[PDB]
DNA sequence: GCTGATGCGTG
DNA sequence: GTCCGACCACGCATCAGC
């Protein structure tokens, strides 16, 4: 009976713990009841052994449902580069629930909002044969190749009939996952880490009943440590490699993972997550980590991160940081390559940033002006923001990976065999020194030349490319390393933590020309989950029907909740930004734009301060001039 | 065709 | 101080209802 299936238990066994019979089907009520003691256990340790517990019931009995199982638990569809995507959101999710139940679509959002969890909803109020882990992923997957008109009706009917088979817990995470918000609390790391322990401890392959179901049994608690985690690096190192899940798996169950590294190889085509980098705090604490180590500075550019993979045999694709394939956005980028190799170059893969690049002026042009680049079928010659590509690093080439070679041998074959074109492709602007004045020099060069400020690497001392990992080796000098008083005239909604209160808030500035209450920006962040739930009854006890006629907020979100405009907080932020969206000083620094801030926080209440003593729209304004 | 509502993606 | 999972703003893309 899966109801009372308990992968949380100690001396779990693989098989006659498991709440199935070999052979057959994994029930989703098992992958259900695993997220919720996942949820239940305090301890990351924990979660990660509960999940591996259900991986072993799933490797012992029913070895076929192992790809669904661990897609279900990472809330995917697939590959990344496949492009999968539900189509499915709280809108199409709350239709359904309100269908399944025959209740009408505004009672069902006021209890989705009120409860902040549509999973709450479709369970707490709902024969057919149970659910299986592969038939509700079959499923996901149908919704997902459902496109074009009237096709949200057809999802809705898959969701539905979902709905009216689901028992127990089954409907709160079915709608949790179909909305993109599972919150499992373990993803890719942990989701790898549990799979490695449970085939190292319950191995793929044996013939029924499983000889060895527990191969740490023996082992001290140390040694059993020791032993898992020298495992689990084995798996993580090959899919940081080759990050697809249909590729690993089959060769995982069929080889077991020591003999994994040598059927799964770096290749062009399977995209790989790129090197990032760590922040610092100034050029003194780069110094002080990299100590005497030997490196080089780049212009830290504003653009997207493409990795551009060239196959032995001409295919072209170019890639995202999230291993989506962009192949499509970029055909000026296609068209560029037989220009950016010698001809003895036949396979590659490029670590690039793709940057706006104003043809007619030669200059750089802003993150914002490539977004307006259209993603959909894209023709080149409608191509309005062209593209200028800065090359810093080379993962393969000819044949060969070269993660494992230091930087300055990367960065030498990457300028010995690709060739620069103007406004087109051009390797980093870098710069190779240790003068501490001569840095900072390059830095506010950098700026200048329209860029957030210095990448730095080393070039030799732990120099490898490591694929999918924010390095210590890579470090950020950005320029971004205020204080405002704004009022609060609207609330939205809470979710996850902030479920039964409040999960944002709508800032204002004070207009002295007008006097008027002008948006400026949206809030969420920087209170303690104490001084939030303490202090909401506080400004619940201000929510009005209707917006008070001098409170402006144009294009922003419309609040869940107006506010009677009275609380006035101390809000920090990082730098001030023009908007089309925010009305707050909207003609004082552009003619039609306004400013907002950017990643601002909650800092304290000024309960001394009414709402006409808020910064005023025309210190925004000042406060943009300056920056 | 038009439009308000709704969904996706990354830096 | 490090690692990890969740979240998001603002751009474009999609689609019901008429
Ligand atoms: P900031 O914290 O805004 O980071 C910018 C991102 O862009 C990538 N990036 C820009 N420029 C480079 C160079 N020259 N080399 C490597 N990576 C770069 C960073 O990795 C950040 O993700």
């Amino acid at each position: 009976d899966p109801s009372g299936y308990n992968p949380a238990k100690n001396n779990y066994h693989p098989v006659e713990d498991a709440c199935w019979k070999p052979g057959q089907k994994v029930p989703y009520l098992a992958v259900a009841r695993t997220f919720e003691k996942i949820e239940e256990v305090s301890a990351r340790l924990r979660m990660v052994e509960t999940l591996s517990n259900l991986l072993r019931s799933v490797v012992a009995l029913s070895p076929p449902d192992l790809l669904p199982v661990l897609y279900l638990s990472l809330n995917h569809l697939g590959p990344p580069q496949q492009g999968l995507a539900l189509g499915v959101g709280d809108g199409v999710l709350l239709k359904a629930v309100a269908q399944a139940t025959g209740r009408q679509l505004e009672s069902v959002r006021a209890e989705a909002a009120e409860k902040g969890d549509v999973g709450l909803v479709a369970e707490n109020s709902r024969p057919p044969p149970p659910l299986t882990a592969s038939g509700v992923f079959s499923k996901f997957r149908d919704i997902a190749r459902l496109t074009g008109s009237a096709s949200t009706a057809k999802k809705i009917d898959i969701i539905k009939g979902l709905f009216v088979a689901c028992r127990h817990s089954e409907a709160r995470f079915i709608a949790r996952s179909l909305s993109g918000r599972l919150r499992l609390g373990l993803a890719e790391q942990s989701v790898l880490a549990a799979l490695s322990q449970a085939v190292s401890l319950t191995p793929p392959g044996q013939e029924f009943p499983p000889a060895m179901v527990d191969a740490g049994k023996g082992k001290t608690a140390e040694a059993r440590k020791t032993w898992l985690e020298e495992q689990g690096m084995i798996l993580k190192q090959t899919f940081c490699e080759v990050p697809d899940l249909d590729r690993i798996i089959p060769v995982l169950l069929e080889h077991g993972l020591e003999r994994l590294p040598e059927h799964c190889k770096l290749s062009p085509g399977i995209p790989l997550k790129p090197m990032l980098a760590h922040p610092t705090r100034g050029i003194s604490e780069v110094l002080k980590r990299f100590e005497e180590a030997a490196f080089t500075c780049e212009y830290k550019y504003d653009g997207q991160r493409a990795q551009i993979h060239a196959l032995e045999g001409g295919e072209v694709k170019i890639f995202s940081r999230n291993q989506a394939d962009n192949t499509g956005k970029y055909p000026d980028i296609i068209s560029r390559i037989p220009k950016i190799k010698l001809p003895s170059v036949t396979s590659f893969i490029l670590d690039t940033e793709a940057v706006a690049w104003d043809r007619e002026k030669k200059q750089i042009q802003p993150f914002q002006v490539l977004t307006t680049r259209k993603r959909k079928e894209v023709d080149a010659s409608e191509i309005q923001v062209q593209v200028c590509l800065y090359a810093f690093d080379l993962i393969y080439l000819n044949g060969e990976s070269l993660v494992r070679e230091p930087l300055s041998r990367r960065r030498q074959l990457l300028r010995e065999n690709f060739v620069e074109t103007e406004g087109e492709f051009v390797f980093a602007t870098s710069l190779d020194t240790k003068d501490i004045e001569q840095i900072a020099e390059f830095l506010e060069q950098s700026v200048k030349d329209s860029c957030e400020g210095l990448m730095v690497k080393t070039l030799d001392v732990d120099a490898t490319y490591e694929i999918a990992k924010r390095s210590h080796n890579w470090l950020k000098l950005k320029k971004d390393y205020d204080t405002l008083d704004l009022v609060v005239i609207g609330a939205y909604l809470g979710r996850g933590k902030r479920a039964g209160r409040y999960g944002g808030f709508l800032l204002a500035s004070y207009d002295e020309d007008s006097e008027e209450l002008q948006a400026i920006c949206k809030l969420g962040t920087g209170f303690s989950d104490e001084e939030l739930e303490e202090h909401h009854q506080s400004l619940k006890a201000l929510v009005l029907p209707s917006p008070r006629p001098y409170v402006r907020i144009d294009g922003a979100v419309i609040p869940d909740h107006w506010l009677d405009p009275s609380a006035v907080w101390e809000v920090k932020c990082a730098d001030l930004s023009l908007s089309p969206i925010y009305p707050a000083a909207r003609g004082l620094v552009d003619s039609d734009k306004g400013i907002s801030l950017r990643f601002p926080r909650f800092i304290r209440v000024r309960e001394d301060k009414q709402p006409e003593q808020a910064t005023t729209s025309a210190q925004v304004a000042c406060l943009y001039r300056k920056q």
